[PDB]
């Protein structure tokens, strides 16, 4: 039994009950599954493993989630529990690479109570001494745990990860699994936010990416559905498989912003207010403008510590003494200087000593305990900065998200916003919100991004909008609604360059991402494509460095170029390699910083993707020199010494 689609073969064996996947490779195909169980019940702990095979139902002419394409439907029965599986496969004619499941159960006599449902598993087939994932959990740790992993089959550890989507958890529902061969992503299939774990976990001698949810009482003689996935079999790295997952997600109406309709705005070199940590002033921020005006910087975001309380979002008047007129001509100055003005604020928070909580506690969200619910850090908890959530389904929360915009708009000002520190939404037990269950706030947050950046564009088309789910990756369902994303927090070069692939595959090779400003790495902001922001407050050699940079940044300006994801894979090619397409000219950046992946010894550098019939002089374009006189496109290999980074451009000789 067999379906394909583009670029994707997938085998079911009836007398194991596996499900094999395969990716085609020139005229042939390369196995990237083990033959893989298909995903059961949980039921006291245990998954159901009785399951039988009853049916299998290929059609080859048909149209599904994806249009036209193929289907495999799978019939299993359990003895033990009654319960008759229905598992549904299809392929598209058109997207590459991409399968669809979708499963629903049946109860016989009995109601069977359900803890989780394991959607799909796969098995890596063919892998070797590592395995590199890319694990979307938004479970924290925050910060210092990196989203992209190795999975070392060498050693004595056994990697293991749930990649959760919950109360605690709002990242991005989507784990992908490679090596040197490419691999395989699973993602969930909803154009709206739920409760999802992808499990990363090491096995005996390779790894598995699966999908799974939450589980229910099935009432006796019921079918119900329990869950939907894509996967995406791909060459090459994490890039391919989250681009099918972008692709995928396409056909449920989850699509990103398209290229012709993001602002100028958001391809600009900007700076942000943290040069004096909270003791930033108005006048200090103004003393800055000449100097960045003149060096390229074309925007400035109002950092925290501007405001009295979250949910009020009102001017601090130690900040502010003369109210409005102040954010004014705060504002004024900005725009005198050629830049646009953002600022900082933390959405779905409606504070804890704020007016907003004082005057309207039924705006917010209520824990089991009847008590204001505050929002949560990663996997749990809370911190001192954090108030209370606001309810995605009480209007008045909407509407003073609303009002902040359009007063900081309109009153003040402001081109856009910077949205930061906050994750997860908490359950909501408010009986005056009538919820149709206490996930339902967790599973409309994204309700309060959506309301927010369409009340921005209604004030200006050209409007920023940018949300950091520090430390985590972003929350998936606020996607939509951003013009640029923020690597949100790294703390190292690994974390910067690498996130910055993964959301370019997500969001579209042109859309704008920076590398963020946590420390100073302006190589891996430049040679990744991304924005180059700052905030600090420089002088002496450092100062010059930000110059030197801003001049290049601006120079080649692959903020605004086509990222190419696919020619280099992290991990399996020599160097940890990014390559941007500029004004019809291609740009390299080699990196050998990052600890994660860092060659022994001195690799060949190899550019691909070059016209195998013409000539390329190799120039580094941070130090205006040549490092390869003549490569023919077709063996564009050389050998170059340098410490961290090499910035490259391939000029066509004529
Ligand atoms: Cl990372
Ligand atoms: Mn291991
Ligand atoms: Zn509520």
């Amino acid at each position: 039994y067999a379906i394909a689609g583009n670029g994707v073969r997938v085998t079911y064996d009836a007398d194991g009950q596996t499900i094999t996947l395969y990716r085609t490779e020139g005229s042939g195909l390369i196995q990237m599954s083990k033959p893989s169980p298909l995903g059961g019940p949980v039921i006291g702990g245990q998954e159901v493993q009785d399951f039988s095979h009853i049916s299998c139902d290929v059609e080859q002419s048909t149209s599904g989630v994806m249009g036209s394409g193929q289907r495999m439907t799978i019939t299993s029965q359990s003895m033990s529990t009654g319960l008759i599986r229905t598992y549904v496969l299809e392929t598209s004619d058109i997207e590459e690479g991409v399968v669809y499941t979708a499963t629903s159960y049946e109860a016989g006599a009995s109601d069977v109570e359900v803890s989780w449902f394991i959607g799909s598993v796969y098995e890596l087939y063919g892998a070797e001494d590592r395995i590199w994932s890319y694990n979307g959990g938004g479970e924290g740790p925050m910060h210092y745990y990196d989203t992209l992993q190795k999975i070392d089959l060498t050693d004595s550890g056994k990697f293991s990860r749930e990649n959760k989507q919950d109360d605690t958890a709002a990242s991005i529902p989507v784990s992908d699994i490679y090596i040197a061969d490419g691999g395989i992503t699973v993602g969930d299939a909803s154009a709206t936010r739920r409760e999802v774990h992808t499990p990363v976990q090491e096995t005996s001698d390779s790894a598995q990416v699966s999908i799974g949810w939450p589980g229910k009482v099935i009432a006796a003689g019921s079918v119900i559905e329990i869950g939907e996935s894509f996967a995406v079999v791909h060459p090459g790295d994490y890039y391919n498989g989250l681009r099918g997952y972008k692709n995928a997600m396409d056909h449920l109406g989850v699509i990103m912003p398209a290229p012709g309709d993001i602002p100028d705005s958001s391809y600009d070199l900007r700076w942000e207010s943290w040069g004096w940590g909270f003791n930033w002033t108005i006048d200090l921020i103004i003393g800055k403008l000449d100097e960045l005006q003149a060096a390229g910087v074309k925007q400035i975001t109002l950092d925290d510590g501007w405001y009295t309380n979250a949910g009020d979002w009102a001017l601090n008047p130690e900040k502010f003494p003369n109210g409005a007129s102040d954010a004014l001509r705060l504002t004024d100055a900005i725009h005198e200087h050629g830049m646009t003005a953002l600022l900082w604020w933390r959405p779905c928070d409606g504070g804890i000593d704020s007016i907003l909580y004082q005057q309207h506690p039924e705006y917010f969200v209520m824990d089991a305990d009847g008590r204001p619910a505050r929002l949560p850090t990663p996997g749990g908890g809370t911190n001192p900065s954090l108030g209370y959530a606001l309810c995605p389904m009480a209007d008045g929360a909407i509407a003073s998200q609303v009002d902040f915009v359009n007063r900081a708009m309109n009153d003040w000002g402001f081109d856009g916003f910077k949205g930061a520190y906050v994750w997860s939404m908490p359950e909501c037990y408010n009986p005056a919100h009538n919820h149709a269950s206490p996930e339902e706030s967790t599973e409309k947050q994204s309700e309060i991004y959506r309301v927010s950046y369409e009340a921005m564009v209604a004030n200006d088309p050209n409007v920023f909008n940018l949300l950091c789910n520090c430390g985590t990756p972003q929350d998936y369902y606020s996607l939509p609604y951003m013009t640029q994303i923020a690597t949100a927090d790294p703390t190292s070069v690994d974390q910067t360059r690498r996130r910055v692939k993964a959301y370019k595959a997500l969001m579209g090779d042109y859309f704008p991402v920076t590398a963020d400003h946590n420390n100073i790495w302006y190589p891996s902001a430049v040679g990744t494509g991304s924005v180059l922001i700052e905030k600090r407050d420089l002088s002496g050699t450092a100062k010059e460095e930000y110059e030197k940079w801003l001049g290049i940044a601006d120079t080649v300006q692959l903020q605004k170029g086509r990222f190419i994801g696919d020619l280099y894979s992290y991990g399996f090619d020599p160097y940890e390699t990014y390559v941007v397409a500029a004004d019809g000219v291609m740009y390299y950046a080699f990196y050998k910083d990052g600890s994660k992946y860092s060659p022994t010894g001195y690799p060949d550098i190899e550019l691909k993707g070059l016209d195998p019939n013409k000539m390329y002089r190799i120039v580094d374009y941070v130090n205006d020199r040549v490092v390869a006189t003549n490569l023919m496109g077709d063996n564009a290999v050389f050998n170059t010494r340098f410490s961290d980074y090499l910035l490259v451009k391939a000029v066509e000789i004529s």
